[PDB]
């Protein structure tokens, strides 16, 4: 086992994917300040960005049953590079995803909506990996950036079952139930709130 | 010489640095609270100096002189800060920590969230003062610091953006606005008990 | 209805804009290179938008109209930006770099450290456009990118501060400053002459 | 060889020395945004903090002697957190030490100056190790801080002879000569600057 260029290759991956963390934001931040600029509403609450640790990148690598290897790492695996953008109301998801697919240089990959169609837990996002052009010192690398697209609500939510679901299925089982009446009431209550701030910005 | 109130830049100057001290206090405490229970109370903060243009306004609207001297002996909020925690409880952990600090003195406070205002707002209103380190002398300045939930904050920025129109008009939302309230809330009880199950 | 020139502040929205793009593009540059060669050639960065105040003067300066639309035209450097690096050398690099990208256009180039102004200025200015996506359409904006070493920063922060005084007063000052100009330009030299060395 | 939580020490360490980094950045960025509200000169370029790496720290305390330990670490070896605080020009070094100093909570523990007297290489910069309160979640510690205060040039020569002395000595006794060249030629040309922006703001 002499493959210590293994662990450079991963070194390597973590770089170049941070920089594509970066061009998204920059995209992402402009788009929010131009849509308030102009009709003085920000969907963005906030942002989150991270590189995926390399021995979570590993363990996920070994789940799916491929090689341990940069290479196939940056072929198969494609939230190497997350961001999670928490939106204001409901519609801001779908306004903040139309902005952005809209421009030449992101090209879509791959596409979840865990909204119109919650997972059996309650779990809702919009998932969108894209595409983005990065320009490094002596080459061009276009990477993929896995973007999910929530309301504070789902973040909320979704954080809490996070957490329950870190420490083991015995406790898991007990709040299944009531997560589901939270994912739910959440829901309604944003639902309303959403239709008040329409109403009052027609 | 008419009134060349320059004291107003001042003030912002040296109350903007008082946030910047209270701002320090805050994330320390977050940061070593996660590094011992693995969790951060704090979602995220907000600063603002109050502008000029509100601080006469509200100088004038309690029959106050218009100066930075009377400013500062009477407006509270000149420096706010606002505290939006993950769960309830960590509202009035927050509050604690920071309390127990030497060089933080308590001036004022008013809970909102167990005294809902007739609207449905909810906070916890802290004023306290730090001292600041001047390059010539130290100043010992009023923080508002605003303590709430993500939920509460969401509720209290809808509610802010219709007060802010033509006041009179869109009062109608008000019984709605209510609702929200209370559903926001008794959706975040829910939440703090399962949170506080599984950490015991 | 008279010259309500709003323009002027979505210039500054959006030249600001251009500012966060090319920022990012720089940042991502200098830290690639430290990744594969161990030196970051970018010592640190400063942005500006040009105050409405200075830009409304320029464009009176080179007799034109007062309009965001003439500023948009004519006045290039509304988005500034200063590169400052740590070796002479990696001035040009940095340059190299940036044209390489394909999304960014080269306007105009002016090298005042070939040919040093009277004074003694030492710069590398590139004006170059770069896209903008905003929430409905794409702008092609200019950046002015000033690129100096630290040495050359330092001269001109001096010299700046001298000029805008009453500024017919301390021109007595001019003799000494050639002279810091020509002393840092000698030292910087012999230390891109060691850094070369030590680093192949 | 059963000591895991001698790991767990240099943890904590790490932690509540960035702490103290915190907080006596917050004091120096007021007390610079404050003198150059009345005077109109900002005395610091810029800042940079570090806390030192882990191997960093064990290697130290084996040059020393000292045991490998979070305690003996805490004790004894003064640079765990370190800031550096370049200014404008060499007065604002001095001015900056006073108007820290002269703080009720900071106390001064160690003060080497290599301005007045220089390293034999030509190493020039004003080092002071204070100490602050850290107000954690259940306790206050008191910890020391190392600040590294040195103008602009100072900084420039220091990072070329560091980069020099961490390449082998063999190549530090080519430079050294030209590198005594250069402190000097740069003392000469900031003492001139420093001459002149005096003589500007009286
Ligand atoms: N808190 C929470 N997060 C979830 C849940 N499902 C997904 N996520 C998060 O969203 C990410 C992407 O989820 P998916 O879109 O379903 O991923 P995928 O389609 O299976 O493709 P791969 O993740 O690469 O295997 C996950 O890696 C999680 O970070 C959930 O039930 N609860
Ligand atoms: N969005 C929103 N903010 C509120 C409401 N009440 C208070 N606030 C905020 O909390 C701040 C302080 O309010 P209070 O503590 O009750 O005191 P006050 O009436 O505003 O005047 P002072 O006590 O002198 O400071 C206000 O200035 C607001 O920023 C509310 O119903 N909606
Ligand atoms: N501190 C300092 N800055 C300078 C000097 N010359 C230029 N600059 C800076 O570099 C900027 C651009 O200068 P130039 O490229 O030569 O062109 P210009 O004469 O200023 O006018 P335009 O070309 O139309 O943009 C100036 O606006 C200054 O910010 C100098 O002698 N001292
Ligand atoms: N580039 C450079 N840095 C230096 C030189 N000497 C010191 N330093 C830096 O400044 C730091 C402190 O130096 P000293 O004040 O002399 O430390 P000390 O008195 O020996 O006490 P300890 O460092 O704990 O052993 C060093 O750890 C270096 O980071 C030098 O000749 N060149
Ligand atoms: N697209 C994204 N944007 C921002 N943060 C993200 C993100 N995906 C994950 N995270 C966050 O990153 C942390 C670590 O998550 P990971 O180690 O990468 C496992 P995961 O990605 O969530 O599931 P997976 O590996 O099976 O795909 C989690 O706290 C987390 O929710
Ligand atoms: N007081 C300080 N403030 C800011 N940066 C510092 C600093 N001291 C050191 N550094 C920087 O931190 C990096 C790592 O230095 P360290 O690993 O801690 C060894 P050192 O501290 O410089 O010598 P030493 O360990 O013998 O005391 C170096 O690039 C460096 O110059
Ligand atoms: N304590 C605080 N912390 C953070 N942000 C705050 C804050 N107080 C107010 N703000 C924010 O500052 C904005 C307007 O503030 P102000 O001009 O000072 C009027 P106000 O402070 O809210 O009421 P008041 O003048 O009666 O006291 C609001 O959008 C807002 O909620
Ligand atoms: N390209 C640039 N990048 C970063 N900062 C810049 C910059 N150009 C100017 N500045 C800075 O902005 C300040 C004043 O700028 P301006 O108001 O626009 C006058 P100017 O741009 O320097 O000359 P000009 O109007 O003739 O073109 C100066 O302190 C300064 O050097
Ligand atoms: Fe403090
Ligand atoms: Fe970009
Ligand atoms: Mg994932
Ligand atoms: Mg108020
Ligand atoms: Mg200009
Ligand atoms: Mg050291």
């Amino acid at each position: 086992d002499e493959a210590f260029d293994t662990l450079l290759g991963f070194v390597e991956l973590d770089h170049i994917y941070s920089s594509a963390l970066k061009e998204i934001s920059t995209k992402l931040s402009i788009l929010d300040d131009n849509f308030n600029h102009i009709y003085k509403h920000n969907p963005i609450h906030h942002m989150e960005r991270r590189v995926k640790e390399m021995r979570s990148l590993i363990e996920k690598l070994n789940r799916k049953g491929l090689q341990i290897s940069a290479e196939t790492a940056k072929e198969h695996i494609l939230d190497i590079a997350g961001i999670r953008v928490v939106c204001n109301y409901l519609d801001d998801i779908y306004l903040i995803e139309e902005m952005l697919l809209k421009q030449e240089d992101v090209q879509l990959i791959k596409r979840k909506d865990y909204i119109q169609h919650p997972k059996e837990n309650g779990y809702r996002s919009l998932h969108i990996v894209v595409s983005i052009p990065v320009f490094l010192a002596e080459r061009v690398e276009v990477l993929p950036v896995e973007i999910q697209i929530r309301t504070i609500g789902m973040d909320m939510w979704a954080s809490l079952e996070h957490k329950i679901r870190y420490k083991n299925n015995a406790e898991t089982e007990k709040y299944r139930d009531l997560l589901k009446e939270c994912a739910t009431e959440i829901t309604e209550v944003e639902d309303k709130l959403q239709q008040i701030h329409s109403e009052i910005t027609e």
